[PDB]
């Protein structure tokens, strides 16, 4: 559309991921693939949100960003997850989200959206871009015959209305999670996602900063793919441009111009997958598309690097109080450790397996 959030802006590099890549680099022995991995953390990536505690984390990152802006003559841009529902990812077979439902759930996750807004207040020369729940609102379209996702359903769309009403007070452009086109991009999955999307967009007072939807994120799927992923048989949306530009239009008939950024972190392999419901911390994974405002439809702002490369998706030890036993799945990566914490060796093959190369 005739704004891209991104055009004009430099994107704040998290120091978070910057961190977690130089203490990376340094122990990869081989000298020339030690220096690719290190330029990795000049590549922008979203810094997830996913507990109250790393909202202080969020106020540096803004506070750094309106300084480097100032010191630089540029317009600064954070990229930030809201990744914190309660009873969060209801689908799966372990959640490591701090609310409940039962526990005060929409209050407490309110209070988290009053803290983060409450930050973003103090920054108005930053822009914000955030990414709404992932692995939240897709489930309402597919997975209303899991139990705790039924019992949820209220409680998302309440919790991620209060989202998005209150950061567009502050300006945050924003994009829905709309999962992958694996999930809501089966051609009879669209219009029940297109239905669900443009009532919450409604809910919400159609707001101009709730500029579309997030796909792909934490996910490996092709933006644009040669030949279609073997995983993909039975749907001609194999990938995310056929998913976006058979789901962009429903929205437009709707009345809302929604355009589309696209997780590509983690897509540099395909056809390394035996399902395509396999999620996990998928073995042989590389660093994909650089992020860049030169997608090729009209329907993307944005290529996107959502899901930090490196950080694991979940434990394989099926002693964790958090295991998921998809984490264990032949094409996962193994053992793996808890989920967030660093995956050295993942980090590395990442790398290695970058396309294009670093
Ligand atoms: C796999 O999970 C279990 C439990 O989460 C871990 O075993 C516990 O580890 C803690 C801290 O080391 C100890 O206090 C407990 O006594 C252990 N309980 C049992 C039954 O062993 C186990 O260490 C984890 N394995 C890995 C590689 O992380």
């Amino acid at each position: 559309s005739a704004n891209n959030p991104w055009t004009g802006f430099q994107i704040f590099l998290s120091p978070y991921y910057a961190n977690e890549v130089a203490a990376a680099a340094k122990q990869i022995t081989d000298p020339t693939l030690s220096s690719k991995a290190a330029s990795v953390a000049n590549i922008p990536t979203f810094t997830w949100l996913d507990s109250v505690a790393k909202i202080p984390d969020l106020g540096t990152y803004l506070a750094s960003a309106s300084a480097l802006g100032k010191s630089t003559g540029t317009k600064q841009l954070v990229q930030i997850v809201i990744y914190d529902l309660p009873d969060r990812d209801c689908a799966a077979k372990a959640s490591n989200g701090e609310f409940s439902i039962a526990n005060n759930g929409q209050a407490n996750y309110e209070n988290y959206i009053d803290q983060i807004v409450a930050q973003i207040q103090q920054f108005p020369d930053v822009r914000v871009v955030a990414v709404i729940e992932p692995d939240s609102l897709a489930n309402l379209v597919t997975n209303l015959n899991v139990q705790k996702c039924a019992n949820a359903k209220t409680t998302y769309l309440a919790s991620v209305n209060y989202a998005l009403t209150n950061l567009a007070k502050v300006g945050v452009y924003m994009y829905m999670d709309a999962g992958h086109a694996g999930w809501l991009g089966w051609p009879a999955n669209l219009s029940p996602a297109a239905q669900l999307f443009t009532q919450v967009w409604q809910n919400a007072g159609k707001s101009p900063f709730i500029k579309g939807l997030a796909t792909n994120v934490a996910n490996y799927n092709a933006l644009q793919a040669a030949s279609p992923d073997p995983i993909t048989q039975g749907n001609p949306n194999y990938d995310e441009i056929h998913y976006i530009n058979a789901l962009a239009p429903l929205l437009q008939q709707a009345g809302w111009d929604a355009t589309f950024i696209v997780d590509q972190g983690r897509s540099g392999v395909q056809n390394i997958r035996q399902q395509w419901g396999d999620w996990c911390n998928i073995k042989g994974a590389g660093f994909g598309t650089r992020p860049t405002t030169n997608t090729g439809s009209q329907f993307i702002d944005s290529i996107v690097w959502v899901k930090p490369g490196g950080e694991s998706c979940g434990t394989s030890n099926s002693s964790s109080p958090r295991y998921d036993s998809t984490c264990s799945l032949p094409d996962a990566a193994q053992p793996a450790p808890e989920a967030g914490t660093w995956f050295q060796a993942y980090f590395q093959t990442l790398v290695s397996a970058a396309n294009p190369p670093l």
